[PDB]
């Protein structure tokens, strides 16, 4: 799962100048999110960062000494990794150059990212198999495969079947993205669900890459950009 | 050969917290050398470093704002690389924490290191071949092979000969390091020189690794530690 290690080792995984994401919560409970480059660290005393490129007002309201924040750093190690930790804004300097000094916790949590990230969704569409079309809902998607559900009492598919998912790309479902083609690699029938796992073929992988690109992230998940 | 590239790209090759070597020349011409960790950089404005761990007096005499220095940074990229550039000490801070701000030049010179570094030397010894010993001088050495010279009028060796170099390990040449064994891979005879290139076998490589370890670096080259 996730690993908790010493901050010195966790930060060694991060490249200087890389971007940090700051989720700030002010003393009165208001929230703000910004990003700023990671300078480096001083011994084990401070985490140095550049002043966020935000309006003077936002700096005034959300970037004051003493304020706490949850920071998320990135690491290129392996297929990537995310480093999460909580830090307090200790000092701000304007001379010789504007920069902030954050606190360093004893440990940080490191999350290894997957080679092929999976996205959770719920996009209606059609399943095309042997010239017949049925309804389906895309529930999980990665550049290599996906998971979809269909009406438990509609047409049934068997493992090994070459199907094509025609996902609606519009608000009212009439237009569809290029088809996600592949073979059913697994399935599960229950009283209320017909669950299927699809493994894309070359064509399917390209259209999947294209579909992920047309989608918009709402802060929680990918959805139709409309 | 050596490459000259933009400092932003050159510094991206260096890992934060890694050690920097500072060769300082004061305004009155005196010289000093110290090492200190690399913090990171602020945008393209400054190179941040930790205060060198030297005596107060040395800091007073060699680490003042305005002083120029030649810096050498290391990079793990490839078999390694050395980044050389000149920098001026722009600002020193004591609060929130002691740290120095150095200038960043437009470009830096990057030198790729070899997988198997070669050392220049001149260590007398004996060449053992077919039970006979002759004089020689070790002139070049790496973990995998070496170059040595012998009296142009002494015994001659041919390419492919399995010889053993018994390098004297003491001040007056009577004791020798474990033998550097291998095959002559090339040679060159001149009026004043008999030059040979040796390729170590397994045994030779181990003794070579051991010999490099017993040697002392005088600041210019490796020599007998005595």
């Amino acid at each position: 799962t996730v690993s908790t290690i010493n901050s010195t080792d966790a930060l060694a995984m991060v490249e200087h100048s890389s971007e940090l994401t700051l989720s700030i919560t002010t003393p009165v409970g208001t929230k703000f999110v910004c990003r700023t480059p990671f300078i480096g660290t001083h011994t084990d005393k401070f985490l140095l960062v550049e002043m966020p490129k935000i309006s003077a007002d936002d700096l005034q309201y959300f970037f004051q000494e003493g304020f706490w924040m949850n920071i998320r750093a990135i690491s290129p190690r392996g297929e990537g990794a995310l480093i999460h930790f909580r830090s307090q804004l200790m000092h701000i300097l304007q001379e010789p150059v504007p920069m902030a000094f954050l606190s360093i916790p004893n440990t940080m949590q490191v999350s290894q990212l997957r080679k092929e990230p999976r996205f959770e969704l719920n996009l209606a569409g059609k399943v095309l198999f042997d010239e017949h079309r049925g309804d389906c809902e895309l529930r999980d998607l990665s550049r290599s495969g996906c998971r979809f559900i269909t009406p438990p009492l509609g047409k049934t598919y068997q493992v090994g079947d070459l199907v094509a998912l025609e996902i609606f790309s519009d608000l009212r479902g009439t237009k569809t993205f290029p088809p996600l083609t592949g073979k059913i690699c697994n399935l599960q029938r229950s009283l209320h669900h017909a669950r299927y796992g699809l493994e894309f073929n070359e064509e399917g992988r390209n259209n999947a890459k294209n579909l992920l690109a047309q989608l918009k992230f709402n802060g929680t998940k990918l959805t139709l950009n409309a």
